Order: structure tokens, then sequence, then C-alpha cells
């Protein structure tokens, strides 16, 4: 089997992407944030504290003939940005782009943090990291991909995120028309439960490539590119007037700037992030200070190849017995 679904930016900045997901019988379609940095599929629901719902579409398990309470199971997750959610668990039928999993754990939120409430466009998350990170207790549950894997034509999914435009998540096949040149594959460590890999270096604009190992995660659920302070300083040094602002919470730059590109290495291959992808616009409405899309990972504890990086590539998440990651230009 295969599946193919379009993923759409939630706003003009590409802060996140939503993908429609069918849950239950008859189908209830929710728009979920596919997150290769976590491993829970959770939804706003009829059980979510009413004051914490503001415009989201909810899953109502009592209206699904295939929903079953997973007795005794609870979940609770905290994300890198400080947001969180928790609740109980149902199993139900879940379909993505024509690919159907029966008995998928659907984690129903009883509580969500303010960041989730305040984002009316995201109805939940669909985790695509390794199932070892799943938070359901006392019986850990599998991700949608893990459950689908054996049925897929090939044990892979691909992320093809757009810049200020829709893109695609495919399951079970590699669309050879969706990228240019060849896909370069690189080793993955699953030791931390992430799609963790090592970039071979970077360049800023038309500058020379610096060969240096950068360990990080491919994370569709993180907006920006978070890299070591040395790398980030070298980038922003090429933008007149750019500075790190502790009050704002990262590097800012004059909105009048033309940003240089940023290249990262994948083996001997190179992925080029155009400068415009690194512009996250005014820090507040009407400001002439703009927020940068490359930020320091110092004190995150890990480097994160988030959407800024991934949307410059066609990315293969290869879930074979020994997982790997592939990157192509597009």
């Amino acid at each position: 089997s295969t599946g193919s679904a379009t993923t759409t930016p939630i706003d003009s900045l590409d802060d996140a992407y939503i993908t429609p997901v069918q849950i239950g019988t008859p189908a209830q379609t929710l728009n979920l944030d596919f997150d290769t940095g976590s491993s829970d599929l959770w939804v706003f629901s009829s059980e979510t504290t009413a004051s914490e719902v503001d415009g989201q579409t909810i899953y109502t398990p009592s209206k699904s003939t295939t929903a079953k309470l997973l007795s005794g199971a609870t979940w609770s997750i905290s994300y890198g940005d400080g947001s969180s959610s928790s609740g109980d668990v149902y199993t139900d039928t879940v379909s993505v782009g024509g690919l159907t999993v029966t008995g998928q754990a659907v984690e129903s939120a009883k509580k969500v943090s303010s960041s989730f409430t305040e984002d009316s466009t995201i109805d939940g998350l669909l985790g695509l990291a390794f199932s070892t990170l799943n938070t359901v207790s006392p019986t850990q549950q599998k991700t949608f991909f893990d459950n689908a894997k054996a049925s897929l034509d090939s044990p892979v999914f691909t992320a093809d995120l757009g810049y200020h435009a829709p893109g695609t998540y495919n399951f079970g096949f590699i669309d050879t028309t969706a990228y240019t040149g060849s896909i370069t594959y690189t080793a993955v460590s699953t030791k931390q439960g992430f799609w963790e890999w090592t970039s071979t270096g970077y360049a800023v604009g038309s500058g020379t490539f610096k060969s240096t190992s950068i360990d990080g995660i491919a994370d569709t659920g993180t907006t920006l590119l978070y890299l070591p302070a040395t790398v980030v300083s070298a980038y922003w040094a090429q933008v007149s007037g750019a500075k790190s602002s502790s009050s704002v919470g990262g590097y800012v730059f004059p909105c009048s700037a033309t940003l240089p590109s940023f290249t990262f290495g994948v083996g001997s291959a190179r992925i080029v992030i155009p400068g415009d992808y690194i512009d996250f616009g005014p820090i507040s409405t009407g400001s002439s200070s703009c927020f940068g899309g490359i930020q320091s990972s110092a004190g995150i504890g890990i480097n994160i190849f988030g959407d800024v990086a991934l949307k410059a590539a066609f990315v293969v998440f290869n879930g074979a017995t020994t997982p790997t990651l592939g990157f192509a230009s597009k």
C-alpha cells in the first residue's frame, strides 16, 4: 500500500504545516501537524477542557463506531518549545492520503497548553519519530508509520515541504518526479528516538564550504534551523545590522536586508537554503526588525534541522531495519 497527502503552511511565515487526517467511522477529518521529532498522535477532542478549545476541529470518539477506549492508558507530553498536552487514549481507524491503519492509538487531549489553544489551525500532532519516544503509559504505543510499515510497498515516508506553498507527505514510495538529481543517503542513530544524523558541514552565501560534523535531528515539527553558536554567528556576520537580541530571544536583522543563502552538507552532497527561507518577518506588527530563521542551538542540547532546512530538500525517512535519511535538491 501507499498514501499521499498534501501538507499546507498554517500561515504566511510557514510556522508549521497541517495535513488532513481521517479518524474514525464515519471519518472525522482533523488537520494535524506531522512531527518527525515526536511519537504521539494526539488530537483536540470532545474531552478537551472547554476553555482550552478555541476554533480547533475536535475528535469525538463516541461518534465513531470503530473507536475503543484503551483502558487505563494515559499520556502526557512536553515539547521543546515549552508547550504540552495530556489525556487518555482510544484506538481507532486512521487514514492518511488513502493509507489506512486500523487499531491506531489516538491520544485524546483532556488538557492542552496555551500555545495549542491559541493556534486554531492545528487540531493535533501526528508523530513520526521512533516509537520508543511514545508517551502512553503503562503500555507504550506505536506511531502511525510504525503500524503501517509492514503493509507499505517500501518502508519509507517522504517529506516535501513547500516554501510559502503546499507540499506533500508520501508513505510507501519515493516519487522520482519530485526532486532533481540524486538522493544522497546518510546514516541515522535512533539512540535518542529521533531521526538523528550528521551533516558534513556548511557554507554561508557564496563562501567556501567548511567541512565539520554537525550532529542533529530532522524535525518537521520545528519551524527553524537550530545550529551551533559558531555556525550561526558566521551566518549572521554576513548580514549588516544583524545581532542577537536577548530581549527578543534570538538573532534579528534589519527587514531591509537581503539575506544570504545557507548550504548544509549531506555526505558529499549539498543542500542550499535560499536566503528568503531564512526571513521570518517583523518581530511584531509594523517593526523594521525581522526575526531570523537560523538560530543557536546552545542550551537546547541538540541541533535541529527544522522546516527552514527541510523545505529546501526532498527528504526520505527510510524506516528499513537499519534506518537512514535521504536528501535531494528539488
